[PDB]
């Protein structure tokens, strides 16, 4: 029969997977039920690409653009967080070469053009952010990661001129009332931490009360967006294994991810600065490294890292 065969290698893809989960801390939670949830959700997912004898497919929405924040981030450009978390990807997927031969690839989504005036950075920063970013997968030979445009759909006529454009597009053919979102986001305690934690990385990127009710809306248009890239993305591969950098009930089809060690379950790359502490990498801010006794070090001019 070998189905037993079959659900050891697509255990073993899902047991590596759990450790890298990126969820929402808490002790009362029992995370043994948790996996067994999980388990059940992604499993089958897995297993369509195996009983196929084709690669395992992710699709990540990730690195959209920098924080315009100084004091939370180094620099426009993709620093050395970014290199490491590329890096920690694309080994992820060779990894899973060693169980299974034809591997495992990772379509990164661009989410920057999406939500680029909701969030304050020029649609021409944004895009050289693009750009870098695929340069650091060719700089650093990460094959199995892809990357997935907004202007690869079909349906947006190549407006790389007006991305406005092409804002209007996705929202029409693939948003929710923003209604319809304060909803949804209010029925289940992961709705809510969602929106707070939108509204207060918001918050953070300006640098009030007025200030907070801004992000308060601009997180409900925010999410608006992002959850019309999910579906333009949700159609376009709809096989494929979701990945997330946001922390996910374990109901979810979606999967959270992390991709550097950090003690914010939200911290992400582009949001942050790496840190060398005690010879390990770090995801930390980069005004709480400027307090600390952080040295930056600089490669190829730009600045990528911070030494303690
Ligand atoms: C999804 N998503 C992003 C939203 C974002 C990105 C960049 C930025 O400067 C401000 C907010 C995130 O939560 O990281």
């Amino acid at each position: 029969s070998e189905n037993v065969s079959l659900n050891n290698i697509s255990m073993q893809i899902l047991r590596e997977l759990l450790q890298y989960r990126r969820h929402l801390t808490d002790p009362v939670k029992n995370s043994a039920k948790e996996e067994e949830i999980i388990k059940t959700v992604q499993l089958p997912r897995i297993e369509y690409f195996i009983k196929n004898k084709k690669p395992i497919e992710f699709i990540l929405p990730a690195f959209p653009t920098k924080s315009p924040n100084i004091n939370k981030v180094l620099g426009t450009a993709p620093d050395m967080a970014e290199r490491l978390s590329l890096i920690f990807l694309n080994s992820f997927c060779q990894r899973i070469q060693l169980y299974y031969p034809p591997g495992a690839r990772i379509i990164i989504c661009s989410d920057g053009h999406v939500f680029g005036d909701l969030i304050h950075v020029s649609d021409e920063v944004i895009s050289q952010y693009h750009e870098d970013i695929k340069q650091l997968l060719h700089e650093v030979g990460a094959i199995n990661l892809s990357t997935f445009n907004l202007n690869d759909d079909k349906e947006l006529a190549e407006h790389s001129d007006d991305f406005n454009l092409q804002r209007q597009m996705l929202v029409k053919h693939y948003a929710r009332s923003e209604a319809s979102i304060k909803d949804e986001l209010l029925q289940n305690n992961n709705g809510l931490q969602l929106y707070r934690a939108v509204t207060r990385f918001l918050y953070e990127d300006s640098l009030n009360n007025a200030l907070q009710k801004d992000a308060k809306q601009r997180a409900i248009g925010v999410i608006q967006r992002s959850w019309a890239w999910g579906s333009l993305l949700d159609t376009h591969f709809p096989k494929a294994i979701r990945l997330s950098i946001h922390p996910q009930p374990a109901d979810s089809i979606k999967f959270g991810i992390h991709m550097m060690p950090t003690r914010d379950d939200w911290l992400t790359p582009w949001h942050g600065v790496a840190a060398n502490v005690n010879g390990q990498f770090i995801l930390m801010k980069h005004k709480e490294v400027q307090m600390m006794g952080g040295k930056l070090v600089n490669i190829h001019g730009k600045p990528s890292h911070y030494v303690i």
